[PDB]
């Protein structure tokens, strides 16, 4: 049961969005990219680049509800993906088990989905929350447990990063 840093937690969210494999795997992706609910993801809300490191998610609960949150990929990267989730649905449970072929003996959640936005909840109030901040807020602010490291210059794990993309490259779908 791995700890990773936030350095890692990014070249893990790259590896997952630029792999040419499984579109399933970029979904796992976009969810520890920026937190949103997978129904989210999936339909009824559209996204946009605020930032350099941040989106808008518009949606309906004024002519719309917005809300910013902060992202842990290139915007224009994570919106891409989420195009090309959304077409492969269009197109057209074992979702857990492509999530154990990748990271069996690293992260061991019983749900995938609310372990990605734990984590995802985490590193944001890490890397931009200011000094003192109440985290019941933070979370709040960005929505609507311990498998990290609290030190931002680490240099990313690389035997982990080796570990992951030789599973992505070898494993059966």
């Amino acid at each position: 049961n791995v700890k990773i840093n936030l350095n890692t937690y990014i070249e893990i969210i790259k590896l997952l969005l630029n792999q040419n494999r499984d579109i399933r795997l970029k979904f796992y992706g976009v969810l520890m990219a920026i937190g949103r609910r997978p129904v989210e993801v999936m339909k009824l809300s559209q996204f946009y680049i605020a930032d350099k490191n941040h989106i808008r998610m518009e949606f309906i609960a004024n002519i719309i509800n917005e809300v910013v949150f902060p992202v842990f990929a290139d915007p224009e990267l994570i919106i891409n993906s989420i195009k090309e989730i959304r077409y492969m649905e269009q197109t057209e449970y074992s979702y857990n088990r492509l999530f154990r072929q990748i990271f069996n003996n690293i992260f061991a959640p019983e749900e995938s989905v609310y372990f990605c936005r734990a984590i995802y909840c985490k590193f944001s109030y890490l890397a931009f929350a200011p000094k003192n901040m109440e985290m019941n807020y933070w979370i709040t602010k960005v929505l609507g447990n311990r498998y990290v490291l609290d030190n931002l210059n680490d240099k990313a794990d690389n035997n982990l990063l080796k570990l992951l993309n030789q599973r992505i490259y070898t494993y059966v779908r």
